[PDB]
């Protein structure tokens, strides 16, 4: 074993041919066609062909590797990584990598020849793989994860433009072979084990350039007309007019895109982005233009009368006595105990909704509060109403105490209706993503200075006066310096006035002055650096409302408001009338001088 | 080379090329002299010359090179462990990156004087920022924060034990069987302690480093700033055991500084060491004017 | 403490290295020296 193993490595077919007769006679697992393929220069391992020789005059071609590391390579997929076409033909004339290297330091690539040749830009060893003659690989053969080689491409795309230009073109190609072989089976309907097709699996990972591909995309051949997603309906001078598939876009039986894309966690690299593409932005305008703009409205009317309701039962509330208030026959208590009643409803309903949100998502810690403020926020004000009720059932008189604070927040939680308008919603957005960000550093460095000197002016007085021996009292007077409201001497209980007027001098300078205005700045930059994605955010917002209200308004009528018309594209492979739920949009272009064809119909 | 180098990019490639070249005929002619580890009177290397002056661009390409020639490839910092399609493990040297007898680099970058052109930018050089990053991961980042909790507890001491200062008499003050009076001596006593041992470090650093006037509050603000803290707390203890009523004068600013002092744990933190660092600098610069 | 390969004079060049991954497209895998056989 260990001179042939130095044969193999050595280049040296002469011991080889030497011990070949004398054997004629007579942890990892690699055989020696596999040390052979793997300690090749140049394609100067001319040992292969004699060792295959004599096998097949004395099985062992399929020898795989047994380590668990290394599980399932064999001679094939070596051929296939070195990039060695007539190595790779020889192999094939005369399996799947399970093991933990190719599981998902490692490459990932699927657990099969045709995948690997496909995820690694050898389109000849793919073609030969899929027509040839002595053995054709399964085009629609899945791995253990279930990805078939779609699905495998889609995983190695990583955004980059080049990387992006191999991913696209490598699936077109692959598509159009398997649809030229077998025109009867639909290629991009399989699904991986956990359930995602390969446009589905491209949204969720937040693949942007395979999903603008896939959105829109047209095969003109003839043979392969049938593998589109985007058509041109007409054309008659530089005006032409195209529609599109919106196949899963709108409602898939298991996810469609739309819903992918909006209820991601936020781990997906660029969610905000995905919705720009050609037929969504114009799909998601269309639903709120069509059916959802005036729910929102009726909704943000309702919240309206809700909080006046609230606010007016609220401010009239009985001052006399202990809870709970026994009713009087006035028309007064009654109208009063009316807009208790329909409070408390509220809240009960935006508890409930907060609930069933949060059992829905199951968001994590970390996105909790950057993916769903708005949830919180109302669930929050739902809470104090909650137990503003139990308080005041329980004839406590800090119910109070609980109910101001709900009644607060009702109104601030009206800024959540501003993403029915642009310019306002984007107002909204930038006020929740500073108060996330730059208030928490500013108060904490804020603290620690108003702390340090309240601690040390505080220590400084003696009271000995108004009782400004207080920490909570200094704390306090210094604060009021921050809003233009302090005094500079606010006392005279202290034995050296030169130390209490250095110190007042120095924190107001360090706060006032420099911390504030400094404050200033970087919210200016800030309000720079987010100029645009705020835009983004909320259009997130919108979108998520559409979802929202048109699933909440499918009890209503589940199918009647559905997007795009049926329209015939064209004939099938085998049998004809081609039928989709297609988008008409229109397009001008006056350079290209209308140099095209396929024009599915005759007269514009 | 090195000296001659002055980080201009024609400059640059130029020493690169005739540093490389000069050391690949070295080792034909002479395989067994290791011609990088000589050294000048002052005791530098070439790589660490290279570091101490500021030469980033000489510096780059020392640390990450690879000689592919098989006649000479010892002469190489760079490797590559493996490769399987695009993906491909490879190693670096850190012969005296890390630990050397003399002087590392990283020390010598981070303990430059700031008369070097470019210290901030030479961290982020391949193998540096990796290995500090590695660093403050495995076994830095749990002392650090060890460090902020035991020196909040000082300062809370600190705080209650000032709070609580004897107001009817004259300093010194008479020991109480009260439970109370133990305490509040035992805060005292932590307090001066705390005190001493940060006047002994910020001594131990100036006399270690020997900052000059110039970059004094350029490069040493913080150990300035724990400096003058301790001062003032031994200024206190010095007035207070002298039957003075201005130790609290003294007291006073002390404990304020320390609470601003917190600032400087900010520093493990990325989004408030980079607020911390300007208000820093914005102190030192605007506001003279 | 890794092997990175033989001294000119001798063999077994030992070193404290500090490994890094990469990952890159466009290039497509054309050198050689890769000091170990299996990744
Ligand atoms: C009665 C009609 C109720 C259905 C409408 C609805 O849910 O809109 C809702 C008002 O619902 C209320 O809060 C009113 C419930 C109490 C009725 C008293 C007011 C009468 C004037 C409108 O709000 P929403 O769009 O349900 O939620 C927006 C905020 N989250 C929860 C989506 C984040
Ligand atoms: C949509 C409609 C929204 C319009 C909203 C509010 C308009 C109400 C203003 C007119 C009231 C003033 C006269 C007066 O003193 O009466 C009060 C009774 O007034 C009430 O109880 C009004 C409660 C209305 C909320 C339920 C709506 C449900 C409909 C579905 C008795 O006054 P009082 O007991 O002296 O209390 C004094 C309280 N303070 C001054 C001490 C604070
Ligand atoms: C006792 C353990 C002391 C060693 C830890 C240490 O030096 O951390 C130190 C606290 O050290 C103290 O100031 C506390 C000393 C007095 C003990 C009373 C508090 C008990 C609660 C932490 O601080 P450091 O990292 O030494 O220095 C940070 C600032 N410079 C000096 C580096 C600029
Ligand atoms: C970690 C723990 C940190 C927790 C920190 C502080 C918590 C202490 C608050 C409780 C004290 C209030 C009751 C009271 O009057 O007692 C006081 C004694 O209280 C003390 O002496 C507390 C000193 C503690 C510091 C040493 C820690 C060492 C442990 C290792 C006596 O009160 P008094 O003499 O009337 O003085 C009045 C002073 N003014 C109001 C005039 C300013
Ligand atoms: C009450 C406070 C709300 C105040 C809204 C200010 C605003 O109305 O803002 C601009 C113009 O919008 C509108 O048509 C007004 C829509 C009217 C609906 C009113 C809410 C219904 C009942 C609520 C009570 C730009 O935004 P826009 O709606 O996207 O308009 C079209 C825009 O010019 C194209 O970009
Ligand atoms: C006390 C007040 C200190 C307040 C810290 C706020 C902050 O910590 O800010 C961000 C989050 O970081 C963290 O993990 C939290 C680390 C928790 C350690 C707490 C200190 C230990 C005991 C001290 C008392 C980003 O900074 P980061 O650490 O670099 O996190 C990783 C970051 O997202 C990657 O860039
Ligand atoms: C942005 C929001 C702007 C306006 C929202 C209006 C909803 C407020 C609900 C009414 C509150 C309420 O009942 O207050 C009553 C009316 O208060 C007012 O003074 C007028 C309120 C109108 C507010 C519009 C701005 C109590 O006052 P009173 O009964 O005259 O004297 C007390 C004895
Ligand atoms: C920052 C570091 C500055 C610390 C300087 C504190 C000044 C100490 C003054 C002091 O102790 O005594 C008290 C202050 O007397 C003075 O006038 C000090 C003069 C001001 C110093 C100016 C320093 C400018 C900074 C005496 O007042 P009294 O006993 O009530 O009569
Ligand atoms: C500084 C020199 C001020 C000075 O000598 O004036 C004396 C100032 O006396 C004081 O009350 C102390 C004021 C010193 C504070 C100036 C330092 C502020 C800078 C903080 C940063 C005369 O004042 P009077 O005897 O109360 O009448
Ligand atoms: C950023 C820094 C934030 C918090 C750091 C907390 C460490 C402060 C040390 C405690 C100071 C202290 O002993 O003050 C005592 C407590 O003072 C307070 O009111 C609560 C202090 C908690 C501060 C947290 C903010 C003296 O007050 P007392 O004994 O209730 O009445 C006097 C007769
Ligand atoms: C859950 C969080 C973060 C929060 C809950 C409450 C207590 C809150 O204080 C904060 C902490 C705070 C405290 C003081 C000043 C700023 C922030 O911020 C919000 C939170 C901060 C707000 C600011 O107003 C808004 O953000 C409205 C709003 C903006 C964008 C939205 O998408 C939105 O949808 C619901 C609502 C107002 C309060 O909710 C309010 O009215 C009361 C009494 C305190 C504010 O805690
Ligand atoms: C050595 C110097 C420059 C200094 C020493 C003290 C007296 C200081 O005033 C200054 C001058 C001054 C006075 C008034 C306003 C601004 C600046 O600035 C600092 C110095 C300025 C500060 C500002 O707070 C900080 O800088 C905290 C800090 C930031 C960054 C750090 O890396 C850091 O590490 C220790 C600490 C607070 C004081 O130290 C403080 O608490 C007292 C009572 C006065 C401030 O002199």
């Amino acid at each position: 074993r260990r001179s042939i193993f130095d044969a193999v490595a050595q280049s040296n077919c002469q011991e080889l041919e030497s011990l070949l007769p004398f054997l004629q006679r007579s942890e990892t697992g690699k055989t020696c066609l596999l040390k052979a393929m793997l300690n090749l220069h140049n394609g100067q391992n001319d040992t292969i062909a004699l060792l295959l020789d004599v096998a097949r005059k004395t099985q062992f071609v399929n020898a795989s590797y047994t380590d668990s590391y290394y599980k399932g390579q064999t001679a094939l997929h070596i051929a296939i990584e070195r990039r060695n076409m007539t190595l790779v033909t020889l192999l094939v004339e005369n399996a799947a990598a399970n093991g933990d290297f190719f599981k998902k330091p490692g490459f990932y690539f699927g657990e099969l020849p045709l995948s690997l040749a496909a995820c690694t830009n050898q389109l000849a060893i793919v073609k030969f793989l899929l027509q040839n003659s002595w053995q054709p690989a399964d085009i629609s053969a899945r791995d253990s994860v279930g990805n078939t080689v779609l699905h495998a491409l889609v995983e190695v795309a990583d955004n980059t433009v080049d990387n992006t230009k191999f991913v696209t073109s490598m699936y077109n190609e692959i598509l159009i072979l398997g649809a030229k072989l077998h025109p009867t089976l639909k290629l991009e309907e399989i699904t991986n084990r956990k359930g995602l097709t390969p446009l589905a699996l491209a949204a969720s990972s937040g693949k942007i350039g395979v999903l603008a591909y896939i959105l829109q995309r047209e095969i003109h051949e003839p043979e392969c007309r049938h593998l589109s997603r985007k058509f041109t309906e007409w054309a008659y001078g530089p005006v032409h007019s195209s529609l599109y598939d919106l196949s899963c876009i709108d409602t898939c039986e298991k996810n469609s895109v739309l819903e992918v894309i909006a209820y991601s966690s936020s781990e997906t690299p660029n969610r905000h982005d995905m919705l720009l593409v050609e037929p969504l932005n114009r799909l998601l305008q269309d639903k709120w233009d069509r059916f959802v703009k005036r729910i929102f409205y009726f909704n943000f009317f309702v919240y309206c009368l809700y909080m006046i309701i609230f606010t007016a039962a609220a401010y009239y509330r009985p001052v006399e006595g202990l809870p709970p208030y026994k009713l009087k026959n006035t028309v007064g208590d009654y109208f009063r105990v009316t807009g208790e009643i329909l409070s408390v409803s509220g809240g009960v309903y935006f508890f409930f909704r907060g609930i069933q949100y949060f059992l829905q998502r199951r968001p994590s810690l970390k996105s909790l509060f950057v993916d769903s403020y708005s949830e919180i926020l109302f669930f929050v004000q739902s809470l104090f109403m909650l137990v503003s009720v139990v308080l005041y059932f329980s004839q406590r008189k800090e119910y109070v105490a609980s109910m101001v604070f709900s009644l607060a927040m009702g109104w601030t939680n009206m800024l959540y209706y501003t993403r029915g308008f642009q310019q306002m919603g984007i107002y909204a957005v930038m006020i929740e993503k500073m108060i996330l960000r730059d208030l928490c550093r500013f108060m904490f460095v804020y603290l620690v200075f108003l702390f340090g000197f309240s601690t040390a002016v505080v220590t400084l007085i003696e009271d000995g006066g108004n009782s400004y021996n207080s920490l909570y009292s200094t704390c306090l007077e210094l604060f009021k310096f921050t809003i233009g409201m302090g005094d500079l001497e606010f006392t005279e209980n202290y034995d050296f006035k030169a130390v209490f007027i250095i110190l007042l001098l120095a924190y107001v300078i360090l706060t006032y002055i420099l911390l504030l205005n400094m404050l200033i700045a970087l919210m200016g930059e800030t309000v720079n650096k987010i100029a645009q994605e705020s835009k983004n955010i909320w259009k997130l917002q919108r979108a998520i409302t559409i979802l929202d209200t048109e699933k909440s308004f499918l009890k209503c009528m589940r199918k009647a408001f559905r997007s795009g018309k049926l329209l015939q594209v064209g004939f099938t492979p085998d049998g004809k009338d081609d039928y989709r739920w297609c988008f008409r949009v229109d397009e001008v272009n006056w350079t290209t001088w209308n140099t095209n064809v396929g024009i599915i119909n005759e007269d514009p």
